[PDB]
């Protein structure tokens, strides 16, 4: 158990030594904060829209220092640096990178505090926020069903954002198995198929040719919305929908029509009249509205904010549905002797994982205004699997925040697995 001084020193050294895209970006961003006084444009994605306000943003950040590194948490294309400022005030620097190491998101925010968890009640009492509906569901998978380790509101259907991509993955695998689509088949990016971040594929030029395998990899590992939309277009909505009952969903009608990310963005934050039409329409009327809406996006990232999940403009499922889709994916992966499914599912575990404990970890996050979820399947080297599903929804995005809180609650549960999961 490293003492505070030990932990900070280790973090400082690790940041200095990290020879990776995240290490490069984190050191550069820390340089911005600690330094005496076009280099910016070269470090960020080409379409970085805050470039004008950025000089002021950095001035304001710098005014909060001086800063000392206390913790460093690189996780693939995501990274967090915990900083202490004067008088014991703490902040977190959050980085999200694109596929070549350019910065997409860079924030410096008040520290997200998550205590070490001893009991499930610690989890519940930490997580609870007035005005936020939450759910925690943890199970051990066994031959003859699931052993419930903890449950709060698992039966409640809730919006889950990009968790829907798990169903899309199962639908894709089902079609690969049938031979109607192939891993090396080429998908082509068109202006109409481009969606918003999360993801990187939207940044590719019109006409870019990508394999089904690479597109599915990004769909899961980067939560790539454009990747997901390319897959959903190739399979077709009917195929995606007809798959839902088999892949584990209890009431497919909640995700009919099964929306694309493009559709959620455009409907959710585009013209209000069209959105009011959705609300008053039945399934037929909604399908008709979506067909009419097909085309190039008008909605931009800056338009998002107001919650729309309460109108059905999201993907609703219960915690049991999440466990079923994950267990289904575990089965699909084992059946795939090529290891293609496994490589996609294990690429990004969402945390730094103890690989001596866990043979495989599947992970998926979901987020939309007023929506946050994280889920993991963890299987040890003996073959015992656990599934953890964390969900939050609210009428106001500010009650949820950037998702580090819920992720960090998951991190603490997994850290305390011997007490909370495998006791
Ligand atoms: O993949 C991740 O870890 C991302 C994510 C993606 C949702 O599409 O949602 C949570 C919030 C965040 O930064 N996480
Ligand atoms: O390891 C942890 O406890 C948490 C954390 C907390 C931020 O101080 O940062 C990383 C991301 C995450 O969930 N981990």
């Amino acid at each position: 158990v490293p003492t505070p001084a030990e932990a900070a020193l280790a973090a400082q050294t690790a940041l200095a030594a990290d020879d990776s895209p995240m290490g490069d970006a984190a050191r550069w961003a820390m340089g911005l904060l600690t330094s005496s006084g076009e280099d910016v444009a070269a470090r960020f994605i080409p379409t970085f829209a805050a470039a004008g306000n950025f000089a002021e943003t950095v001035r304001e950040w710098r005014s909060k220092g001086p800063f000392t590194v206390r913790a460093y948490h690189p996780v693939a294309h995501k990274g967090w640096v915990v900083l202490s400022a004067p008088a014991g005030v703490r902040y977190i620097l959050s980085l999200t990178l694109d596929s070549s190491g350019l910065i997409r998101i860079l924030t410096l925010k008040p520290e997200t505090v998550i205590p070490d968890m001893v009991t499930w009640n610690d989890v519940e009492e930490t997580l609870h926020t007035p005005g936020v509906q939450h759910s925690v569901y943890a199970v051990r998978l066994t031959p003859d069903g699931h052993e419930v380790l903890h449950a709060s509101a698992p039966e409640r259907p809730m919006p889950t954002g990009s968790a829907y991509k798990l169903y899309l993955m199962r639908a894709l695998v089902a079609e690969i198995e049938k031979g109607t689509v192939g891993w090396d088949e080429i998908l082509t990016l068109t202006p109409e198929l481009r969606s918003l971040p999360t993801g990187d594929m939207q940044d590719l030029p019109d006409g870019t040719r990508v394999t089904v395998r690479e597109t599915a990899h990004k769909m899961i590992a980067l939560s790539d919305n454009t990747g997901a939309d390319l897959v959903a277009d190739r399979l077709g909505r009917e195929v995606v929908e007809r798959s839902l009952a088999a892949a584990g969903h209890h009431d497919p009608s909640l995700m009919r029509p099964f929306l694309t990310s493009h559709e959620v963005f455009e409907l959710g934050w585009g013209d209000p009249e069209r959105r009011a039409e959705w609300v008053r329409q039945d399934e037929a009327g909604r399908r008709e509205l979506l067909e009419k809406m097909a085309g190039v996006m008008t909605v931009r990232g800056s338009d998002l904010g107001a919650t729309v999940h309460q109108l059905g403009i999201d993907w609703h499922m219960d915690a049991f549905d999440v466990v079923r889709v994950l267990e289904g994916l575990l089965q699909d992966s084992g059946r795939d002797t090529s290891g293609t499914v496994e490589e996609i599912l294990t690429a990004y575990p969402g945390l730094l994982i103890d690989e001596e404990r866990w043979r495989r970890v599947y992970f998926k996050a979901g987020s939309s205004p007023g929506v946050m979820m994280f889920c993991w399947l963890l299987q040890d080297h003996a073959g015992i699997s656990y599934v953890l599903v964390l969900r939050q929804s609210a009428d106001e995005q500010r009650l949820i925040g950037d998702g580090l809180f819920l992720r960090g609650i998951g991190a603490k549960i997994i850290e305390a697995e011997a007490k909370l999961l495998s006791s």
